[PDB]
């Protein structure tokens, strides 16, 4: 598809799971008060979109150094290894969050925990920093 | 959280079924060449999105009548039933496209025309004109 497209749906994946982890981070800090059922309710939708297969989010090209409006490192092209290596401990930090959310807040967080070392994780190595 | 992610996630999550479903109208148009393994998987990916659930996106208070940026209709809180109905036509549709996806041009582009018909049917009511 045409570059923009490319961009708009890769940014628009991850605004997804932005969208449905909020809610988690927000019960394992405190901010907002532990609903075991809210909580299975994001968990479960986190997973459906790590089943999701992210490959034509990451056409060739669309990278930071092609086209504007992205964070997209071309680092992601360069190092096919490492890329799918941060998705997958991603994927597997989210498989073990879902029976974590409905046992408890300490439990539903110390699970977001390490989900969230996984955002970062691959941020770090991936994602343009600003 | 606040209605400006919301939006940009409702905007994203069509950026995403918008990604998968071109290359099947295109190859249905014979625009690109027929190739059932590359439709097999975009119409399994599209099969993937009508799972997840989208509650999370239709939160009160984010119609085109209250934030802009948003092309989504009040239409679609007020009259919840048909909205539903519209959704379950377009999942629906999806779920017969990809045991068709691969048995052939023609077969692709009839399952194709069916979704089609559902992504204008819910456009025409709940979509803003923009
Ligand atoms: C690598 C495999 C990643 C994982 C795991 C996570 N994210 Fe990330 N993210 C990644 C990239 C390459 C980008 C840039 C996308 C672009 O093209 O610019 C992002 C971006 C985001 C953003 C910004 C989205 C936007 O509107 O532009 C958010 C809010 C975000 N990411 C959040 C996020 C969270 C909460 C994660 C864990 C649950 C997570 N990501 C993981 C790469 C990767
Ligand atoms: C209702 C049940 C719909 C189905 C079925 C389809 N679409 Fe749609 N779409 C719908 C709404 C309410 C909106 C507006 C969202 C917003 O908040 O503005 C959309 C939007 C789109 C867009 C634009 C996305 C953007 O980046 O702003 C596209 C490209 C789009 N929709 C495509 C699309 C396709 C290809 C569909 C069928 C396969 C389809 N949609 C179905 C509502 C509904």
């Amino acid at each position: 598809a045409d570059a923009e497209h490319v961009v708009e749906a890769r940014k628009g994946y991850f605004s997804l799971v932005a969208l449905e982890f909020g809610p988690l981070a927000a019960m394992a800090k405190g901010e907002m008060p532990y609903d075991a059922a809210a909580a299975k309710a994001h968990a479960s939708d986190l997973v459906t979109l790590t089943k999701y297969d992210p490959s034509d989010l990451y056409a060739p090209g669309t990278s930071a150094d092609d086209v504007k409006g992205t964070a997209a490192k071309a680092a992601i092209w360069q190092d096919a290894d490492g890329f799918q290596a941060k998705g997958m401990a991603f994927f597997e930090a989210v498989a073990a969050l879902e029976p974590a959310a409905g046992a408890g807040q300490k439990e539903l967080a110390a699970a977001v925990g390490k989900v969230g070392g996984t955002c970062k994780s691959c941020h770090d190595d991936f994602r343009v920093k600003r």
